[PDB]
């Protein structure tokens, strides 16, 4: 999978369930273009966003729904999202997982990136 | 200071000076409107970007260029920038401190309300 | 698998290979007892540390090695290691997996527990 | 001050107040001797910890009682404390900020040595 996204909780101490992603390509007029979206699974996991074939060299956002995941948990949260924007594919095919751990005040991401 | 920035590094335990943060305003027709911006100092902080009055309630973004601050330092990171968008003072005015804690391919960032 | 340990490096985007973990419980006497270890395997991850029956009340260390991970990088970090306490299985037993995120002079460290 | 700590609350976006937090030095015998302690201020800081004379090269233990603190706002967490184990001044003193981020499942750390 060319592209994964993975979110957790860490109020809970669970996988963030039925969160929405949505996953942007930078066009060539500099507009955000829609790629993909999804929700994630019972795992925190969002798997089939994407192909290798499709998945060429660009710019990419991966923006995270977290307000509406507090809001459904009765919290009301400082951002509107969490969002990472970074370059893909730029030396060929790689595998990208996007993690994200989620509190209502304050979140962290990393990427792990393999060389298939 | 109604609004304020700190920046760290955690690959060098320092704080991330003379990284460039810029911030917008959402504007009625959903675009971004530039709003303040600066640099941050010695120690890793960013202040005076706005006053009271001029802060109102809204949908703000603060975008730090973390991709130039690697650069610098020889490391290639992942993201083009660090950004955090908000809702502020929708109840009046707030002091808010954003902090961001970066590393090359990953970042944290808080917010202090007080 | 009751306790599963997961290491992710900031600096490289990659898992965090080789870091040997070991695991401790609190005895009767309040002295820390040697539990489990391992090294993570080329996906970061340490399984095996342990069964469900082995795996009772208590409380818990996880020490990660990481100052011998960044040493041998080039890298002269921070901390001694990463630990993280708590106590275990107290309300029937659970699934555990611990999660850290490394950099020389940081960590962020997450729990996931789920209910078999 | 060479040593202070800093602690912040992911979740209400806050200083985290009144944290008891205690710091130990390893002495020869691998053992944790008691070397100063304190009570986070309204800002989330403890200052005061040490001197420059006292803070000598060696293996510092800080430990934050953080399942107090989630205790007094109802909330069940998941460690026993957060702690943070380090070597200071190995080359001579330095002041160390040693910052927390707290959440019930999780913590964050990091240093700042400047
Ligand atoms: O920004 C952060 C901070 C952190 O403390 C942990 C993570 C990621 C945890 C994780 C846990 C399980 C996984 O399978 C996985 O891919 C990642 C990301
Ligand atoms: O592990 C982390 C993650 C993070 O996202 C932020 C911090 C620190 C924030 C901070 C905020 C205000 C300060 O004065 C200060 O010294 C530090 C630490």
């Amino acid at each position: 999978c060319p592209l994964m996204v993975k979110v957790l909780d860490a109020v809970r101490g669970s996988p963030a369930i039925n969160v929405a992603v949505h996953v942007f390509r930078k066009a060539a007029d500099d507009t955000w273009e829609p790629f993909a979206s999804g929700k994630t699974s019972e795992s925190g996991e969002l798997h089939g966003l994407t192909t290798e074939e499709e998945f060429v060299e660009g710019i990419y956002k991966v923006e995270i729904d977290t307000k509406s995941y507090w809001k459904a948990l009765g919290i009301s949260p400082f951002h509107e999202h969490a969002e990472v924007v970074f370059t893909a594919n730029d030396s060929g095919p790689r595998r990208y997982t996007i993690a994200a751990l989620l509190s209502p005040y304050s979140y962290s991401t990393t990427a792990v990136v393999t060389n298939p």
